């Protein structure tokens, strides 16, 4: 009765923030969904129940996406529990703000690893089944920072730019098939991290801390929501997007337009 | 349905992409005003095809190059259905020619219909959208608004220009409930595109349309398949929906990979 | 002796601002240069003298670039006086700031006509000679506003975006020849026209304080917090006209202090 | 002789013993810069390459360093500082390529391409920026590719790395925008190099039965409208332009030298 009914989706890093919002919107559109976090937590059962309110099959699998063997374990688990992975959402929020000169090498490596190389490993693992089955959606959660630069975000802008380049190549290698690969580029979203960071900067520096943060970059002077990012994923996963290939859906309140 | 009650105007919607957009908006619940350069015997049939989806459908003939007729189209919509809430600027034309011999009149007409008419229609609709606090302006650009192709100088210029205009309107409305965005299709099987293929078929392939279609598509479109008017319409419905309240000043490219390579 | 020695260049709208800076730098690089303004002015001979300081041949021709007949007359004048047009710089600064709802129709049309359609006409008229000779440069002066939008500049952003699209097509149609076509995209440049734009802002919002208005004007858009200069735009034109750019085709050289990078 | 546009400036070009890197080193030296060349390891040919670049009358040196090893990148910068002076022009060039569909792309090759084509540029830039800021002048010139702006089949790692290098370029430029330091990228298309000759050799042997002229036009015509190669000298000319005073306000952008590839 719904546009993604019966489709099996995996959303990496979906226990909070944008990834959870995407999982919620895919389930709301009918998809069965595998949630993923780095480690098991007491809250995980509650998060499953939240997504399960949309009446589809929901599962949870703990896996560190920097470890190729655990990425493989996540795909195999999905195949055992639900069937083939049909919709792969490569989502990874890790950020670190620092000028280039003092940017820690281990943080640089981790941002590249999780935001770019983990998407390669998961895509590599999922493509053979998608080709056999004649259908697939690979949806890479990039950023405005994949299209433009911002100060003190060198690793993140590099990784997100790279994820957009990767998206184009996967789409070209699958262009004659029922598999598409595209990227979503959000602007500022009010994530759990951001709500803590603004509340902390307001108590030290409220609606005025929020306005200063948004006004520099985001002409709408409002946040993008996790539901809006999820709605872009649902659109890319739908039949109307059968010929949307290798492109970006930018949800940013005007950031890249100026 | 996601657009139920909303009043939409689609310019150049008697065939091809414009008709496909109008069809999809009506399916999503919008009332729709169709438009063509001139009244046609088949206009009444086209209205009924779009009316099959149970919304209010009207037709108004108007030459989009004439600012007075653009104004007449908007006032006709306000009288028959109500304030314009979704404006789709689509009417366009094509002319294939090397730059040196490109006819001056054809250059001017392509700029006027593909770019300046969108400006005029947008100018006329924004005051009401601002007063009501909601609007969608959806400009039908092209892959040719992001990249160039040989022998399409005027079209690429006009479509690039329409994308630039889209950004400015979006920025001037960014703090409102009005969004402005562009859809960029690749090759769509339309009567016009079919003519382009016909021309290639006789010049290069002995009139064989199957061989010419594949050669035509594979030059530019990695999917080796056409984009459909239904798909362009589905992108328009997405941009008009609430999930797109924060999509502003951007392009939705529906092109089988053309701009990815 | 210099990298463009002996090349004949035509720079439209070159009696002030960016066009004059381009003419100056092309002459410095050895090119003979034809200057152009909309109409004759008392200052024309002094502008000729400025460009002629670099030891090349210089001419001046008044022509309204909106009128295709006068564009043709400019090209024929150059052919008579100096020789075949080898470097064509399509340059036009016209601007009008207004929200879209009240943007005057005649100003919209003027901006499209001068910033886009005039380039098409001049390119059409110059391409046959360049093709016959197997060499050419068409350099279109676009803007950052041809790559991104800015509030209250709908017509200019549309025209400059269009000029970049036109650039790509001309480049593709000439890609197997010695003719190249590219665009330069300046940010905010220190010119009389831009100073008039800043003065309007200073009077409207900063109590006449040109320093404060300039700071805010640049800070809004240009991360360098400093102007691009007309000499720098001219240096980009010299680069595109040089042999090292024989395979630079259909692209943008953006000179903007970081504007489009963010 | 008379002073030249880059006289007195000290440049380091990574991966400059052949190909694009060598062409850039040559053109910088011709423009008056002192130049430190770099290769992965000591080879019998290093003397000959130094002397070629030194023919233009500037100070030229050679240092062997694996750019994947941050300690060796640091040794390269310190070697330059000791032998010639502060590094003023950094050209991040050392690259590698590997053509494979995504499904079978080897993990070690993916990591190597990311490490050399992206992370090495970050390390070298980090090491050079403090001195540039103290002196109030610098040029960081990153050698990207058309593949940093568009995708191509079977080049997933390379396109990802070169896209990432362009994103990095923007951030460095923005962090330095109010200084005399600029950072920009050059995006070549197909360049006549032994490496790209190998790519045509692979296509020639696999589809054209060893023929090379037929493959060459087919190889170029797919992607490069000029139907001709870009030259290492032209890439070098773009680097000289970015290093020159006329580019003081060119920041965070790309100079695409590609025969029209990205224009269509």
């Amino acid at each position: 009765k719904r546009v993604l009914s019966g489709r099996v989706a995996v959303v990496t890093g979906s226990t909070s923030g944008i990834g959870l919002g995407i999982a919620m919107r895919l389930a709301m559109a009918g998809a069965d969904v595998v949630l993923n976090g780095r480690r098991q937590s007491p809250e995980d059962s509650a998060i499953v129940e939240k997504v399960a309110a949309y009446g589809t099959r929901v599962r949870y699998f703990a896996a560190n996406m920097k470890d190729r063997a655990q990425v493989e374990a996540l795909i195999k688990f999905t195949e055992k529990e639900l069937g083939a992975v049909e919709i792969l959402v490569n989502n990874a929020g890790i950020q670190h703000v620092s000028p280039v000169e003092t940017f820690p090498s281990d943080k640089w490596d981790e941002i590249i690893a999780l935001n770019l190389t983990s998407a390669f490993h998961a895509t590599q693992l999922c493509l053979p089944s998608m080709r056999q089955r004649g259908w697939g959606r690979i949806i890479n959660i990039a950023s405005v920072q994949g299209l433009v630069g911002s100060m003190n975000k060198s690793a993140y802008c590099a990784a997100k730019h790279g994820l957009i380049g990767f998206t184009k190549v996967v789409a070209l290698e699958t262009a004659t098939t029922g598999i598409t690969c595209n990227a979503i580029c959000p602007g500022y979203v009010y994530t759990p991290l951001v709500e803590e960071q603004i509340k902390a900067v307001a108590e030290a520096k409220m609606e005025a801390a929020t306005q200063a943060f948004l006004c520099e970059k985001q002409p709408a002077k409002a946040f993008v929501t996790v539901e809006q990012v999820g709605d872009a994923a649902v659109f890319l996963a739908s039949p109307g997007a059968d010929m949307i290939r290798g492109t970006t859906i930018t949800v940013d309140g005007g950031w890249v337009a100026q």
